[PDB]
C-alpha cells in the first residue's frame, strides 16, 4: 500500500504516535517519506552487511525483525519482518515505538537526520486535520 499524505497522518495519529516518546507526527511524517514515500511494500537488501530494510519506516533486519537470513541478528520487536510489509501498518508502528525507545530515539534512522533533523517539518501535516 502507498499511503496518501494525509490519510498516513490520520492513521498515525490514531495508532497513537503524535508526540509518542516526545517525537511529533510531522517528525514521523517526514521519516516515512523519505524512507519509503510512504510504501509499505517498500524493502531494500543491503549487500553490505547482509541485511534487508523493511516497510514504510525501512526498518532493519540486523536488530529489529526475523527474516531469518541476516547473520547473528536480533529479533527485538518480535516481529516476523513479513509483518512489515502488511498493509496494515499496526505492527510497524509497535515496532518503530519499540525503535525510539532506545536511547537515540528518532536519530535511530539516519534518513531522519539527514532530511527532518532541524528542518521545518510542518509541511507534512498540513490540511491532514491531525
Amino acid at each position: 500500500k502507498v499511503f496518501e499524505r494525509c490519510e498516513l497522518a490520520r492513521t498515525l495519529k490514531r495508532l497513537g504516535m503524535d508526540g509518542y516518546r516526545g517525537i511529533s507526527l510531522a517528525n514521523w511524517m517526514c521519516l516515512a517519506k523519505w524512507e519509503s514515500g510512504y510504501n509499505t511494500r517498500a524493502t531494500n537488501y543491503n549487500a553490505g552487511d547482509r541485511s534487508t530494510d523493511y516497510g514504510i519506516f525501512q526498518i532493519n533486519s540486523r536488530y529489529w525483525c526475523n527474516d531469518g537470513k541476516t547473520p547473528g541478528a536480533y529479533n527485538a520487536c518480535h516481529l516476523s519482518c513479513s509483518a512489515l510489509l502488511q498493509d496494515n501498518i499496526a505492527d510497524a508502528v509497535a515496532c518503530a515505538k519499540r525503535v525510539v525507545r532506545d536511547p537515540q530515539g528518532i536519530r535511530a534512522w539516519v534518513a531522519w537526520r539527514n532530511r527532518c533533523q532541524n528542518r521545518d517539518v510542518r509541511q507534512y501535516v498540513q490540511g491532514c486535520g491531525v
